[PDB]
């Protein structure tokens, strides 16, 4: 019944030694922690050979791309991993990797890959070929430099992407396929999330007779049904519609037994027009967008509201119903300071910086709120009747450390080095049950690549979070990043010869994305920030010139490229902080079981304490523009999360709300309190 | 606010005139009802021709084989319908016609359709080409002499047809998907539709990688059970299975929030090795069935558990689990006792008598707990992956009254327009979206006759219900209307020469089915029965020899020919009582709206109030004796209702259910009290 000694040892940083905390005692309790349960599971070998070969006769690792090479060279490639002499720096650095994402055996009680087995298994698994390419994958990944997302960094070579977006049209059949891919992608693990723009409403004809449809309602309580079969996804819906207050109506503290959903969430899309009339304090009308399909063929949301909305009033034949919208924000207010529910997308905001518009407009987002893309929806027809295929978006992620990017100064082949990663993921990809998925992911290529760990570098080095300079340096290193990231993408499209379809329809083969950067330098603007890039090059505006001569010689490989994730399950990993929203307490207190682990944040000294602001205690507009200026080279949306208090007002929220519109921020998340 | 004058006639019979009831007014009433609303909201048309014409250009009638004629002959046959000058009986016997079956207008305000249209139209539907048969249909039907079933009468030239599906579910993610799109697409047509849940995996259990991952059945119940509130059937299983428990524990009176089914009704299958077993008070092993298909390789009640019951027993390899018969039939007692559900089939009473057990074995049932057929299970597979189709039962319906027949003694020439009547039916039928429905119904050509007014006839004659005359009446009645039947098939077989897949495989090549009638004669045992059938002719053994070589010549069209429903919803038109169950109460009463129906049954005079028994007052046993002489000749189930008290008993309830096991009734009904 008694405690071991390592969580008797990470207890003792709360003692007030001196009126401090006992952080030297932290690395002891690790210390003890690779003696008294790690170094005594693991099974034991020999040597290499019998190992791997052991580990190929009781299925475990998938033998195809483990017989490509010679022994000798994966006998470097693990001496190069163990020539490191690799050590955690905390508690948890080893606690979250030796419980959950590390291999078990079969019995689930023994530890057979080491941390730098798996890493050295993704190494290979990037590799595909390339000896010294796998070694360099090695000193990427060692140093902590780059950090592979989630499920590529669990199933490498066992027995792949966690983000799927699919489009509902309206019919019966639809909805039988709708439900079918959901729980066929439920098994596989990843984030579905769906969207019901082209329904018709509630108390509408059925191509027969009038007042005969139960609405949204009924296919949200299904899903909501269906998703409890497997091992959550949301869904999101455009707000010119009848059955919107039924659609809010669902997240509330006084539940109905019918209404009711534990497993999906919700989301609005609001454009410019309502926020207009919000404004301006008149009426709204939403609408039944069955009649508009009957009226002009298309459907609602596949034109613009600002050019259409009074033409749509001006119609008898489009039946309207008139509404507050002053009240529904105060209604989204109060059910926001019930929970943070539901999720917020302003695509006038997107879709005017958007480069891919040609195709479609972005409408909707996925679980992780960040990846916006084009959709085209299908439309599956009977069962001898052939099928129309859409496309779909499916985003494959991953991210990076800041810190030992600043360390070692080697930005640029980092770069080179993840885009290919996540070019051979996509390539490895298939699905076998959803068309429109396989189409799109052979077709539209699009990698995610993102960033962690901006609270704690900047925090260490001893600047305030809330400061201008942080602005300026986030707006420099971006800068060279997107640079950098667009040359990698220039470089492999220039290697292949083949980029996404439909490349001319894009605004990258008009350079019209490329206007902003031959001029308005985004020099340092202040000399301690140059002191930090100090010691690399630094490209100027002709150097986008040249840029944009070269992306004009052949075009582009990726049609997107960047991506940013709340990506705390693997931040403890890289022994870091999260992504660019700052951190909430300055130490975190878990109980595992009959226990208190104590984690403290890195770099958690007597003389940054201050540094190390508290997230209710901050200034959200600052914030808001901080996100604005890392939006200045980011395509896809950022994930942004609101800090609030019980002491707030949903004024001041509602404030923030508008505030954020008038700046750009794309999207926002549920918010904390 | 004033009650009208026909509804306050109809009240007036409870009044005691010299102890008795004011019959004499019933008719008035009916007087009054066709005076005040009937004739007073009819379209109003000069003559034939304009009135169809407007029929046709207001989209009503399918303008295809209301082509197919002569205006004059169609002229003829609708002189010859109102030439018979009919007249309703009782006031039900108009009610429930002009105001729910009858066609209305778009407004559902007024009406178009006489109760001669009706009729005509129905006999033009099954004429496709000759005038004079559909004189013969009308001279049928208007002497209410048969009576097709309910939408087969609703939907005649309209704008599916059948009301009873009856489908199987494969053990896949795929079949499940495959299984709610097909629940979904037959749900919109309005028919009959049940599932049977035989071939699955329990709870608890692996799924193909890891142990203990199964949801079970109460997931897929509920998905059943939330799929069916969209747009209302049931589900059956076998007992020799672990979840049965919780099968049985969703109809529970303290209902869980969850478990929580007010939709689909359950049933029971059960075996002889079973009953056993509960007899002589032993153990009893519930299985893992999904041991059995990885052990076996078939599925679990695709065997005999007679045969193969102990050697699972001996098995080291199939999971079990050991519980007791005796307290589980205690607990179906109890549940009976609650409501009267679940339902209950006893395959080897029907299988042990069933002609085509040599393609599959009956393992359940329709909704009516009537359709017994074979079932062969499909295998859906992958998207681009082909499938395998199976076999499945789609059997529509149409009884006939008794009373006419006995009037007529044109017994014969009626199964002749019956059988050609339904034949044309299941010509006409084509279902789009299940292709398995869709081969079955081509392939197996099932058709389903039967009777209603058994109960009000002989009781009108002055024969009591519980006599053995009854019986032997019945059984010489039966024994003809089979005769018949099979020599209409036969008729029916040699005119088109091509019967239907695997005749020789069936037992009516062979004449196993005849050996029954090679001997055994049915000649009536009572003189004051022998007076009823006196006036016609009634077959020999030497008969059925004859017809024996007539189909030995060449076979039998069809695969399936008998069924009885418990067809109460349109039992009122044909103004009679129900089928083989005795009636409940002497006098119906409802209330329509503020108003007090009050329904005599038919033939309510002082004379026969005895022989008007009451249903809570009767010899079950000599009720199941009825039934089980019923079943002589019947291949399919019997609609068998059981009719019980607050007063009776679980002990003596059980007592009947053995006895019916004892006796060979094959299915029975929920219990009313
Ligand atoms: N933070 C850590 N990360 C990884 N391994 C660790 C960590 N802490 C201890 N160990 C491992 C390494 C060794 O196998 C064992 C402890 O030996 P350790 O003292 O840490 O290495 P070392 O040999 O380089 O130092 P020393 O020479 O002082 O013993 O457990
Ligand atoms: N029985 C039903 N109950 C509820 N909703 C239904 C039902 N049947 C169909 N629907 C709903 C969902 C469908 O998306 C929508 C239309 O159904 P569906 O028949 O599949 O459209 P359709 O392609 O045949 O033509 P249309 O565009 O005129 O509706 O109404
Ligand atoms: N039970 C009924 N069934 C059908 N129609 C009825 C019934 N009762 C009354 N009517 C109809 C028939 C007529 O159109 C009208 C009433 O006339 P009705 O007296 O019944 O017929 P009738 O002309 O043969 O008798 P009578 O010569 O004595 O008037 O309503
Ligand atoms: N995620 C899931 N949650 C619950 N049940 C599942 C899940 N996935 C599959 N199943 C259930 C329902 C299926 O009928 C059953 C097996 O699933 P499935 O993968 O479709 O079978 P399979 O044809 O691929 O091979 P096997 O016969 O070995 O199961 O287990």
């Amino acid at each position: 019944n008694q405690v071991p000694k390592w969580i008797q040892l990470n207890n003792e940083i709360m003692i007030q030694k001196d009126g401090k905390f006992q952080f030297d005692k932290d690395k002891e309790a690790v210390h003890s922690y690779f003696v008294d349960y790690i170094n005594q599971n693991t099974v034991f070998f020999h040597n290499l050979k019998e190992k791997l070969d052991y580990l190929v006769e009781n299925q475990y690792y998938e033998e195809e791309f483990l017989s490509l090479y010679s022994f000798e060279d994966i006998k470097e490639v693990f001496k190069t991993a163990y020539a490191k002499k690799f050590r955690f720096p905390s508690f948890m650095s080893a606690f979250k990797f030796y419980n959950d994402y590390a291999l078990k055996t079969n019995d689930k009680k023994k530890i057979l890959e080491r941390y730098e087995d798996r890493i050295s298994i993704v190494a290979l698994f990037f590799a595909n070929g390339d000896t010294e390419k796998a070694k360099e994958y090695v000193n990427l990944m060692i140093n902590q430099e780059y950090q592979p997302s989630t499920p590529t960094f669990l199933n490498a070579g066992r027995k792949l992407v966690s983000c799927f977006l699919l489009e509902v049209n309206d019919s019966l059949n639809d909805i039988s396929r709708a439900i079918d891919i959901s729980m066929q992608l439920s098994k596989l693990g990843g984030g579905v999330s769906l969207n019901l723009s082209k329904l018709r409403a509630k108390g509408e004809a059925i191509k027969d007779v009038e007042n005969a449809t139960k609405g949204v309602v009924g296919v949200m309580k299904l899903l909501d049904n269906a998703f409890r079969y497997a091992d959550s996804g949301a869904a999101y819906l455009n707000i010119f519609h009848r059955d919107i207050n039924d659609f809010l109506d669902t997240k509330k503290i006084s539940a109905d037994e019918d209404v009711r959903v534990k497993t999906l969430s919700i989301g609005v899309v609001i454009p410019d027009k309502f926020v207009e009339l919000a404004r301006e304090d008149k009426a709204a009308y939403v609408f039944y967008p069955h009649t508009i399909y009957k009226e002009y063929g298309q459907h609602m949301d596949e034109m613009d509201m600002n050019e259409m909305y009074d033409k749509f009033v001006d119609n008898p034949r489009v039946k309207k119903e008139k509404i507050n919208p002053r009240k529904l924000l105060e209604k989204l207010a109060m059910l926001r300071s019930e929970s943070g529910y539901p999720y917020i997308m302003f695509q006038d905001n997107v879709n005017k910086v958007h480069a891919n518009n040609h195709i479609s407009k972005v409408k909707f987002s996925n679980l992780c709120s960040e990846v916006l893309q084009a959709s085209q929806v299908s439309s599956y027809t009977d069962y001898d009747e052939e099928d129309e295929i859409g496309l779909d978006i499916s985003c494959n992620l991953g991210s990076l450390n800041i810190l030992n990017v600043m360390e070692h100064k080697s930005i640029e082949k980092t770069v080179k080095l993840a885009t290919d990663s996540l070019t051979h993921v996509s390539e490895t990809t298939d699905i076998r049950n959803a068309p429109a998925v396989r189409r799109a992911n052979k077709a539209m290529k699009s990698i995610g690549l993102g960033a962690m760990n901006l609270h704690g570098y900047l925090a260490q080095n001893g600047i305030a979070y809330e400061s201008p300079e942080a602005r300026d340096f986030a707006n420099t290193f971006f800068m060279m990043v997107n640079f950098y990231s667009i040359q990698r993408s220039a470089e492999i499209a220039k290697e292949k010869g083949e980029t996404f379809d439909q490349y001319e329809g894009s605004t990258y083969a008009t350079g019209e994305y490329f206007d902003k950067y031959v001029s308005t330098d985004f020099s340092p603007k202040y000399e301690k920030i140059a002191n930090l890039f100090e010691g690399m090059h630094i490209p100027t505006t002709e150097d986008w010139k040249k840029l944009k001569a070269f992306v004009a010689e052949h075009g582009m490989y990726h049609s997107y490229r960047l991506c940013i994730a709340p990506t705390g399950s693997i931040s403890y990993v890289q022994s870091s902080t999260a992504s660019v929203m700052p951190i909430m307490e300055r130490i975190e207190e878990r109980t595992y079981g009959n226990s208190k682990t104590y984690y403290p944040m890195p770099g958690l000294a007597s003389n940054n304490w201050f540094f190390y602001k508290e997230a209710y205690d901050m200034d959200m507009f600052k914030v808001v523009d901080m996100i604005a200026t890392i939006q200045q080279h980011i395509d896809q949306g950022i994930s942004f999360t609101l800090f609030l208090k019980d002491t707030m007002t949903t004024r001041d929220l509602n404030r923030i709300d508008l505030y954020a519109h008038h700046r750009g921020i794309k999207t926002i998340y549920y918010a904390r309190t």
